[PDB]
């Protein structure tokens, strides 16, 4: 099996916010470097890295390698950039698990990175010309990142569709949203994010020192009344700017090793990867997805699980999962989620797994992390935290 | 053991830039190859456990292009999918799948590469936050696909650097290109690419590679070097930008056996190498030492023709006889849809070796930021 | 004190993206200005001022008329401005006539030019940014040139409104369109456009014939065409001119100067009229201008030997038939813009020119040139041809 | 036959991306033409035509001058034209003067407008395609507006060239710059721009002051400034104006028509001169334009009470000293474009009016307004009543 030796994330930034100046490759390098520092592992020793990134446009050749070089890894470390939309930050970890299990490696770096703030605009008729009449200035973040390729609708449209399907009320979504924010704010104040987060420090333009050491998106200060008064976002629907995360900047990484290698090097791992699941479904079934399948393979019931993390693409997802999974909500995203913390799409997958790990401070046990992704794919990972 | 076998393989013709496949999207090219490979494999989409598709410049292609291609190929929503980025991508997809099979996580998989350089978009980096004074209208193909993120040069610059370091003359490079063109044309005419090409279908039909130019040394010696006044690489000794896709049905040797499939090839092993940016030769050697093999034991080699300079450096590093090397030509003649070339070289090596009722082959590829991927194959 | 036209020239009219695609508006302008001067037997050193009509100036640089003026071999000392009124080419002449009549000048160069092929697309979101969601890649030629600022509609819409208002049928428009092609082909074939046309020669080529004239055209082909910018309209690609490239220019003088220099004037400008009407009434604007001009000059329609009414739409000329009462055989005798194209800032120049040359050829007399323009403006000129 | 200026008004001048950022040029234009009509006591129905200067027309839609006139309340009946000459704002007035003198009209409205903040960027490779390799996102304000078509350089380069050709030191230019802010600050404070300025109101908001005047300037802050567009240059951000938002307009009439209506004109236009020169001789053109206007008119420089020479650069006014030989105490007494900004299409209009109002507050008379324009000169002589 595969074990998680270390885990770090950058704090998550608001769109056009605190990490606006920092490229996706830069956030990646920082977490990859920090993860290596935590594991007491030199970059010289890594056998490969995988970094998730959803919208790669304009970031240059092989963003994953660019990050790995920033991290301090030698040219000798093989590298690849992965796109599984949403699920990318976490699919990277599982993929690396697959590599180790196939016996090709014992020390790998895995993760996710996203700089939504820096995704460029495109000119689709730029190359061959528009010839006559108005054309488009395509926002690639919306197009490649948040737009379904089959139904041609914003992701929030699937969020709504799920709300309808499972009879999930606007108020119940709103209440969930409030909980994400309150639970996050409290977790942050209590320092529960200290273990996962590493700061981003840079000398900016004009010599300005910059230090970003805490998550930007948490609203303090919010209330049910405020949430209730929001207008629905992509349908005149129940999804609003309140009950869905925004668009954000962030990154996260892990040092993954075989159980044998970690032992020989005398590292005390954070957790072990028992196994993973993946699901595929019609595009509009984004909310559904996977955890159930994972449990069944491992001869486990929802009851055996101590804690779950389900990415809050929308409140409607977690809630859909409640109907599908049957977990107790008090065991689910105990420190908030994406709604409060933001959703750098490439990084979200890394964060939930990571967070779940640090929480299971309870001298903990069995955790499950799950994510939905564009085109109705589901990814689930079961962990045994020590 | 367990080991990975290539059950089937197909590719599209490789189109010229703004050429015959200009209107066809990369997901579309991918869908066709993924579909044909399953047909040739005699396997239903419903039994595929996964798909990995290489694609270098994903910009403006929509969410998850592999999944788009996968759905276009007839695979159900249940089949999981990804989209990968490594030059090497076409081929990294096959090896990554090989790891998944060896990890014992699946028995049937679809892997490949796709690229539509014709459809890569231009970008406005100042559009979102705003530009006073002129800005850039950036060519994402050049920028994301063909430019070194480290040295901030075009890849041909790296090609020239190799020529300088290994003392590879402009004339030898030109000789290799001529050779690439002649062998490919001969191969097309003898119908050797037929086993691997699947046509792409105001009805239109594209059934043949578009980039072969029939012509000689004299002409090549006359060409201006591209990103160097003083360089040896030219439009002539290097491939252009192109449109294409390729895909494979891959299985565990065990699963194919259970089904009565007689696979094209068994994948013996693979190596990856990494290097400073100005630097697939080292990769091959690595693959050979691990397998207790040497240059002599291998029947044929496919080394992607990123530049004439590349294969020629490898000879100096690996020491193969060029007579065993890109026998039906290469990328200089056939074009380079970057995400796809990795699939093509493996495939087209497998097919030539097969025609020869043959045996061992090595496919190797160079990629941006100096990475190298090589695969060892026993063809049946 | 009156204004005489001493000389006149135009370039052939190119098709959109056609023979003049690589030639800029000012270069086309420099050529007509040069030819006009040469034909008049006058040195640039002697010009007291220049005015060039140009409609979509975007991206052609500072003061295009001055670029053209220098290209024409005119010295630095000669004052220049760029004019924007579809009427710009004519208005440049009338403005110049007012100048001479004010006693400010005795020799002027007036004209108009357009390189519709060279008009850039624009990115209205560019300067301040798009932030999030799609923007527009705006076609300046359609926006600035072909779109009504008031009704926010394509000019074809007003063409249609006119047809409905005056009960001009689709078939009449088509018959008129067809007549234009037939007559333009005939005139060219007979050398009739030689007097106005000057060739454009350049290495990147020889351009000396009007590009847009169709010879294989018939009612059958025309009637099959779909309506444009409406569904249900009567305007089509056939009965409306396309978008085009070209320039036209004139040497103008006071009557006294030309006599003093021993020049044989082509014509004497007797007078002019301008009108403004509500936006939808573009078609009527020129007819009303002619009627105003005629009243002012003691003249009736019967008193005019020939009329040129710019063919913005076939509906326009037919609309003018209803208002003016002229006989259609005394109008656009060698065809019009439907046939030869409409390089917008230059049409007004051609129609005058070609009215002049036709009447000459007839040992001729009295003529009226009229043009409708955007925001429903009307311009008419009466010429006494010698 | 002569032309009189019955009325005049301008909007405040806004900084780039400033207070007027959200106002289109046609709109700035519409307000000024309505105010000029109200001030003159003339109905839009009585107007015989309009001309509005405007430099960068791109993206503003069909006939920006006509858009402005309707917004001003003029009926569809009034003929209109949009004009492009730096000098566009002033030239619209002289153009109209020539129409009145041709006996073609007795009532016209002339002016200029510019919204530099609203000029779009362009994609030259957008229509026919870039094909391969990077292309340009071109800033039309800079390209069409501020760059010489012939010499392919920013106008500041011509600004430098003059200083050098005429030996106008960095220090002299800077003293002038400080002077422009000082005076501009003083008049604004004392209500001296009150006559010309007309407020811009818009619910989205009130703008009734010039935004660009920098109180708090000094010669050591001006001297510390880096040269722009040339590393060895002497024109700076300090001694040249920026890019601005604004508009101005006038109600014009024949002398007879004005007398017929009971109007008491602000001023009478005595004549005007237009000059042309090699492109790098930008600074010299207005200077030559003035001398020609004085001579054609039997006048000497001593004959003029007040001069307005647009502050394209400090270098321009200083070059004009040399050429014309005026006393500077008579030049730009209430500051200029350096302090006020330069919405290029409207500056010519502003200078004529500020001049007229100044001469008028002194109960005075003879004035010359001059301006340089791209591609290298316009001058106007007026009798202020």
């Amino acid at each position: 099996k595969t074990v998680i030796v270390s885990a770090a994330r950058t704090p998550f930034g608001k769109f056009g916010g605190v990490l606006k100046e920092v490229k996706a490759a830069e956030l990646g390098g920082i977490v990859m470097k920090e993860a290596l520092q935590q594991a007491g592992v030199s970059g010289d020793d890594v056998e490969g890295n995988v970094m998730g990134m959803v919208v790669q446009a304009g970031s240059g050749q092989i963003p994953s390698r660019q990050a790995a070089r920033l991290a301090g890894m030698p040219w000798s470390v093989p590298s690849e950039t992965l796109n599984k939309v949403c699920a990318s930050g976490l699919r990277a970890v599982t993929l690396c698990d697959q590599m180790i299990r196939a016996q090709d490696a014992d020390i790998l770096v895995a993760g996710g990175m996203e700089s939504m703030s820096n995704i460029p605009y495109a000119v689709p008729a730029g190359r061959w010309g528009a010839r006559m009449g108005d054309g488009e200035l395509r926002d690639l973040m919306v197009y490649d990142g948040l737009t379904c390729a089959f139904d041609e609708v914003h992701m929030a449209v699937h969020g709504n569709t799920a709300a309808k399907e499972y009879a999930i009320s606007r108020r119940e979504q709103d209440e969930w949203a409030l909980r994400s924010h309150a639970r996050a704010a409290k977790a942050a104040d209590e320092g529960k994010f200290q273990d996962e987060i590493v700061p981003v420090n840079w000398i900016g333009r004009k010599g300005k020192p910059n230090v970003v050491d805490k998550d930007e998106a948490i609203r303090r200060d919010t209330s049910l009344d405020q949430l209730a008064k929001l207008a629905p976002i992509y349908a005149s629907g129940s999804i609003t700017a309140g009950n869905a995360p925004g668009v954000n900047d962030g990154a996260g990484a892990f040092v993954l090793m075989s159980e044998e290698k970690a032992a020989e090097l005398g590292k005390r791992p954070l957790a072990t990867i028992l196994g993973f699941s993946t699901t595929g479904m019609p595009a509009h079934e984004l909310a559904a997805a996977a955890i159930n399948k994972l449990l069944k393979k491992n001869g486990l019931t929802v009851q055996d699980i101590d804690l779950f993390e389900v990415n809050e693409a929308f409140a409607s997802v977690v809630l859909t999962c409640e109907k599908i999974v049957g977990f107790d909500l008090e065991k689910v995203n105990v420190n908030g989620g994406a709604i409060a913390l933001g959703h750098p799409i490439g990084a979200s997958g890394a964060r939930i797994l990571m967070t779940l790990v640090y929480e299971l401070r309870r001298g903990g046990g069995l955790g499950v992390a799950a994510i939905c992704s564009g085109a109705a794919q589901g990814d689930a990972v079961l962990v045994q935290v020590h």
